[PDB]
């Protein structure tokens, strides 16, 4: 499992403002928690917490 942007399809995230989105989003896929991050390096995302292993996060720099 991980901490980390999730990703969509192509190395993109969910570019949320509701924190709790994320709750219920990242635990969607089976992550233990979700809340929606930002930093810059890919603007904002939903950072799934524990997030399962067969779901490919994204850090790139731009989504593609």
């Amino acid at each position: 499992v991980r901490d980390a942007y999730i990703a969509k399809n192509y190395n993109c995230v969910y570019e949320c403002f509701r924190d709790s989105y994320c709750n219920d989003l990242c635990t969607k896929n089976g992550a233990s928690s979700g809340y929606c991050q930002w930093a810059g390096k890919y603007g904002n995302a939903c950072w799934c917490y524990a997030l399962p292993d067969n779901v490919p996060i994204r850090v790139p720099g731009k989504c593609h």
